[PDB]
């Protein structure tokens, strides 16, 4: 009933402990369960929740076929109970499109959902399950937005947003929600050169997100959000541990401010917590595909640009697929601290299983513990021989 | 906790944001989603959901075949999540019949569901989900009524009912209801010649329908009703932008105060927004099927016997199935006007498409927008082979 | 949260509008819906649901063969929402055992059911969903009582048990139960021979029961019941119209202290409403089996031994199959009156349907109206080929 | 809204009454049913729920194939409405791992899920369903806990792990919960030489454990906490009625402070009620295999080494599959004592039925009654040559 403030730091990541597990490929092989991609977590005060962009058929259905493809009239944002697979009957319809942010500001919770054809995008923006608000393209190229949890401080919700290229300079906005209404909009400054896909967190009043360079860089873009300023930087990941895919091989040092080379027109999203020594960033193990997960330790990965691991988990072997991976916390826990957490998408499917005619996934989370526990590896589970 | 009154008016409608779909068809295939008809969309306080008369079995049962048939003792009113599908284990039974109404008057719901032989049929109103009053047909020809949500102000919902012919005069009843009992029915008056399914809503403590003329009418009737003085009157769209369908092709003038002549005995359910220059029409692209659909920025359309479009939106391309459409508005919303909303029937299967030996529908809604929004298509998306 | 009582006389009944309808069979021949039988109504302060005994297995499963049967160890009473069927997955357990009642004292409900083998079978006594009082068979063959609602007055909710012989002289026990907990037991007086399966009703005070007699009688044991004194009488109804099956042709006088002769060993669970001229009498239309279904007007069916139909109304025709009926009302309507409900089990299957292996059934309800409504019949609607 | 305190003795136990009972083999033929092992039952204060591990598949899936396995990262500890089967629509994840422990404390549930590789396992301690507390192995040889509720008193929550080998000494703890918070724990001591998956229930301030001694001891271990003082005790049943399994034939004196020999290396999860002479003992009835089920009355058999049973109660017939037994009780019910429940796990598949290539379980519970009441037996009831 008030509004959520970013009043706490984040908790000491020491490792990583399991948090939720659908395995709804598995399920999904025998029973009614939609195929999706572009997942995420997302927590309101008295429940966390699933979310991802359905793309309107269940898996073992026909119209799975095609699901490869990105954008459709059938697609929609939902979203089902925690490490419960999304099926026909427990997914609840956010919104409809085909991408999508969403965040609860501690009153009531904020959806927005962008469709249309490449050339007509347009976002719409939902609050308290109403529509509110409508922005319209301003590039005339796949309007898109995060593909993960906005974050909210005292009613107000910045959210990233790109119009244009994605092989070249695009516009990119920071939008200043509340109620679901613009408060402001500021175009993209400081010295990240593309921004796509932004995966946020808050802590002490401030929203750090880590985006995704799809033109040039192999390091990751940063923007910091001020939401009482209502304004913003950017940089990227001054660390040669470089964390986008595909990649070229770790340097020794990285960019502060321009995009590591090496690798153009391709990305994934990803994330990191940047917090001094409790540094963590997430990458796939390939080089080369959506292959793997690890979380490193990486102290002053921000700032430094020859800052090297001192510590590390493996989450997905790079003998299992791995894809999107973003940021979440529940901000309504207990304690004295934010408990990082972050998902990973689990890719099946085209292009790199194409024995099957669709694409899917199922998702992984986990969050920070402050004890050292022993690692597990999380594969998505499912025989693709089985759905021949 | 207290009744809704229409106190505000229509917001300004520059174009259509996309508000749910289902798919129902597309994940039907493979899921157990019941088969429909007749769909449409209505708000409570805290939850908007999709309504439609099921045929009592699912999409792939075998009990789907004959289902192109309007009027069984399998059929019923249901409701169900929105932009979820029908599904057996989603969808809530409001009333059993052939012939629906539903509405909630800001304290609770009043549903209608009309069933019988055709000389011998019966409405109950159902309200607080049990049921209060019943009517028995006066004219022996199938006792039928809107298809789509009826409009509360004060405790008092009016209802159009229709009874007799649908290839000649009939017996036209306007019912004006208060917590499931009937305060007062008038027979209908005014310049309409013939009336079914009416398509409703309410703006500033009028409420204005716009209907059905089965017999003669290519123009739409349009009924108005004071909800207070439990008065009303009756015209038709005096736009030579016709809006039934099949239909001849447009003219240069239409008339206000009969049908426009041209096809008889047949029609669809549509609606309209009668707003001066904030007038809207729905129709069919096809002139000649349920084929297509656009909405038509139309300037005092209602009153105007020359009005031509000024704007337009495409909703289904003509390439596409269409079939019944009908007005709702979340009466309940925040700010100062009424959003304007619709949906659209997506029919698939008989008798366009023969192949197979059902009749179901999926379902699209829109509700206006300030801004000009790029505009997509909305088919339904469902491949008839895969059911082959 | 008070205790509801019986201050209400029952409603005019001048026809009946339809209520509920499940459709189960013809759904669950392509959905996940349990095989049942023994079904009714009964309602909460704020839910009216329909109720079964489960087989434990789904129609189209394999376990569905051999569901002739009456008494196993995965039989249970199962509660679902108003007119949706019985799925796996809606449905919620409120007991385990093969014979039922259950009924809400305005506070919350009681529910009871049997288990064990013939000779050592049990009664278990729920009341707010926990387990509070049991009862051990007293004549050690096939414990066993009502299949339909309790009824409830000021905490005290009467139930008719039988215990012996369906062929003979039996030990039926009328137990007063409040909280769960057994406030009195009577042993049957009067004059009716034989109880088994009571209907029961309540109106100003007094509860009736219409009961089966299986031994010799195709006139209805009656059982009137105080709730206050914790006393009742029985007698049968008077009538020559007979409403057991099978039975002998109609007569031209009944018996009202003995049974009527020409059948024995056999009968159906059936129901009335007795209320001077306002009563109403359910039979099968067919004389040998559970085939067709109507209501019939008998004024002073009860206590008049000459009393014919003065009005009726055909509720399944005589080439479909009937079942089981009974009596429930929703005692937290408004209004000034109770209004008379029953339901009519729709038997599917074995014996009579022998090409499947199966037997189950779907419910039809209706309600009395005030109106003289226009009749329709209401057939379960599946098609049995369907299934083989 | 305050913790509950084990203020209640033990109901007499007089015999056995059907609680609960899934039939979740049964149904799952032909519906969406997941594949469990290690079930039990558990109570919050306005609702009792069955829970399980899931294998993360379906019963009919492709992906059940390899489910004897104990041990993956696709299970999870789900709960669900009683006596429903854990479908994949109504199945909810409590916590994510392979062996797992939950209990509500009067205001919320703690639930414990460990996972891992077996050298390198993990606890998550979930409260108000976030997780709070993490705790790493220990002896680095599969953590593991109770697979049954734990018990709660004012606030702090025992509960009872062993880290170590299954085929000698180990390392069990007895960790005291209050909030998701480690208050304290202390290492095993008295005389149990073997701890695994004990079944703990609560009164008169006192917790009691009977436990799984799985190097030995074919009698079973006891341990008996001091909820207030967080100390504890162990010893074994002192009585020669023997309840482990496999295990070799009753002696005529038992062992009160040592493992009784004959079998070593493997057993299964039990549980009784030890209070003077109203103690009752579970046992498979097979001293071979999981197979039959029934409970014993054996006044004093914790303190008595010639004890021997005085009354009975089958359960599941020895022509029947048994498996895991475990104890629970509903702490929130009305009345003066607390009423003994047990579940037993009916294990279906391999390694004993091996037509089929899945392991899974249904389950059947009871609670004690104070009368005398006849018995059945309880059957899982699926026929295995159904699913081939
Ligand atoms: C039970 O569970 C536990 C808990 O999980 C398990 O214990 C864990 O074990 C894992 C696996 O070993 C560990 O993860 C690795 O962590 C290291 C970081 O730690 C080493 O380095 C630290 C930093 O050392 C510099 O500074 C320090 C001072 O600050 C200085 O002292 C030192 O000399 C040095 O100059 C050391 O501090 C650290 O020592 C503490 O911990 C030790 C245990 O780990 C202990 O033995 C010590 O005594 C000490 O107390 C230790 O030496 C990460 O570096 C590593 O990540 C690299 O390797 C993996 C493959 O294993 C790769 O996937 C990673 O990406 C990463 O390497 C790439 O990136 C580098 C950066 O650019 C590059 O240099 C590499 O060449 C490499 O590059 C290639 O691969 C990438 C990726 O594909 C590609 O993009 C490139 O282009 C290129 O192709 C792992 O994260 C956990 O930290 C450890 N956890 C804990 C709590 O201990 C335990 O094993 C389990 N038990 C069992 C029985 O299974
Ligand atoms: C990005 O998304 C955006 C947003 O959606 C897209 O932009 C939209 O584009 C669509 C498609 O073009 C537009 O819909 C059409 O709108 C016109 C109405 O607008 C024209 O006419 C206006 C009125 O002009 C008279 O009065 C004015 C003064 O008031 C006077 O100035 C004028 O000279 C004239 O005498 C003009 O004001 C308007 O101009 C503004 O907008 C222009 C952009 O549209 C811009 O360029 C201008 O400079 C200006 O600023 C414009 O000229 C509708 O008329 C039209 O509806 C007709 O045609 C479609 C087929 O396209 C048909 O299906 C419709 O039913 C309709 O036509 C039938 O009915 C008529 C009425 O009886 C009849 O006369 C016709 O012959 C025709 O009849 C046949 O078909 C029917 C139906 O099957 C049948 O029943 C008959 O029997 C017969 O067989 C469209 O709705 C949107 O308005 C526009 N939206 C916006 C915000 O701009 C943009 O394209 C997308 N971008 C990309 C790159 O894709
Ligand atoms: C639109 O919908 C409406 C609303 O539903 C439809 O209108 C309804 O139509 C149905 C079907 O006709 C009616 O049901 C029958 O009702 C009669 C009772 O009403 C007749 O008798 C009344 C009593 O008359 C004695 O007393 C009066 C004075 O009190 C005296 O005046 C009279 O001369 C006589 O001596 C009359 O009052 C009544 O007249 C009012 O209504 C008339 C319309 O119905 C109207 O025309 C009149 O002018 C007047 O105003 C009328 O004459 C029931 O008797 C009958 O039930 C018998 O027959 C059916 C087969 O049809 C059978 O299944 C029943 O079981 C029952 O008969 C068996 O039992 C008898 C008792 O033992 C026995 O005598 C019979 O031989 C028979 O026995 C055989 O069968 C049974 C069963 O299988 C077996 O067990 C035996 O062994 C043996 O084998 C029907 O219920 C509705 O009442 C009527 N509703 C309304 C509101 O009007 C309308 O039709 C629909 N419109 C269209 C176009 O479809
Ligand atoms: C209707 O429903 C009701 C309610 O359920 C049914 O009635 C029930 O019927 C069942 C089945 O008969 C009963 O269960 C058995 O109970 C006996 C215990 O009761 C006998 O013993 C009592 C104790 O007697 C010593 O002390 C007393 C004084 O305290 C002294 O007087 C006496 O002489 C003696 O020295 C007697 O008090 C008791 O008498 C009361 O009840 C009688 C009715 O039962 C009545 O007739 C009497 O007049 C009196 O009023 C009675 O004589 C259990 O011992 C027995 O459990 C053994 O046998 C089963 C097989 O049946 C086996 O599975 C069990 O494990 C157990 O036996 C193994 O363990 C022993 C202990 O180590 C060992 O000694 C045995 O050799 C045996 O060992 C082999 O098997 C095991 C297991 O596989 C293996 O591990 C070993 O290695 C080895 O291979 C049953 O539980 C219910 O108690 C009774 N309930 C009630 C309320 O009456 C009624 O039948 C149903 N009606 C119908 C028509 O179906
Ligand atoms: C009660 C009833 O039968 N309504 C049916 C109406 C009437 O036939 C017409 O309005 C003529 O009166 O229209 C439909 O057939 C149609 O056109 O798709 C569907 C609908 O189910
Ligand atoms: C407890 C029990 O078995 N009840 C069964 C009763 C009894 O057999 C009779 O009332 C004779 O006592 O009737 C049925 O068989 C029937 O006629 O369809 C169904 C019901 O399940
Ligand atoms: C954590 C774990 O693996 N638990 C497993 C235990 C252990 O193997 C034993 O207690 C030996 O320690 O027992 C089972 O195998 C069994 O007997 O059915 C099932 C259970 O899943
Ligand atoms: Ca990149
Ligand atoms: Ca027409
Ligand atoms: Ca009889
Ligand atoms: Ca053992």
């Amino acid at each position: 009933r008030d509004f959520n403030n970013l009043t706490k730091g984040l908790c000491t990541i020491n490792s990583w402990h399991i948090y939720g597990k659908d395995n709804a490929v598995r399920i999904g092989e025998d029973s009614d369960v939609l195929v999706t991609r572009e997942p995420y977590v997302s927590c309101d005060p008295d429940e966390c929740r699933f979310y991802a962009l359905s793309q309107g058929t269940t898996i073992r259905g026909k119209h799975s076929n095609g699901t490869i493809h990105d954008r459709s009239q059938y697609r929609a944002l939902i979203s089902w109970p925690l490490s419960s697979p999304p099926t026909v009957y427990n997914s609840r319809v956010e919104c409809i499109g085909w991408s999508s942010t969403s965040c609860h500001d501690g009153k009531t919770r904020m959806s927005i959902c962008i469709s249309g054809p490449n050339n007509n995008a347009s976002a719409v923006i939902w609050y308290n399950r109403r529509p509110v608000t409508e922005i319209n393209t301003w590039a005339r190229n796949i309007l898109r937005t995060q593909e993960s949890e906005c974050v909210c401080h005292n009613g107000v919700c910045p959210v990233v947003f790109t119009d244009g290229s994605a092989t070249g300079p695009a516009e990119t906005r920071i939008y200043y929600f509340k109620e679901g209404k613009i408060l402001k909009w500021e175009p993209l400054a400081g010295t990240a050169k593309h921004i796509e896909e932004c995966s946020c967190y808050g802590e002490r009043a401030e929203i750090t997100c880590t985006c995704r360079d799809n033109w040039q860089g192999s390091n990751r873009p940063v923007i910091r959000i001020d939401p009482v300023a209502m304004t913003h930087t950017s940089q990227y990941i001054c660390s040669p541990v470089l964390t986008d895919n595909p990649r070229p091989n770790d340097p020794t040092v990285g960019k502060c401010n321009d995009p590591y080379p090496g690798n153009n027109n391709n990305g994934v999203k990803g994330f990191s917590y940047l917090d001094g020594v409790n540094t963590w960033l997430g990458r796939t193990i390939s080089i080369a595909s959506r292959s793997g997960y690890e979380m490193l330790k990486v102290p002053n990965a921000l700032t430094d640009d020859k800052s090297k691991p001192t510590q590390g988990q493996t989450i997905v072997l790079n003998t299992d697929w791995s894809g999107y991976s973003g940021s979440f916390m529940d901000y309504w826990a207990e304690g004295e601290c934010y408990r990082a957490c972050f998902y990973v998408e689990l890719i099946r499917g085209r292009p790199k299983e194409d024995k099957v005619w669709w694409t899917s996934n199922s998702i992984v989370s986990m969050c920070s513990s402050t004890e050292f526990l022993g690692q597990w590896d999380w594969p998505d589970g499912a025989k693709i021989e089985y759905f021949l």
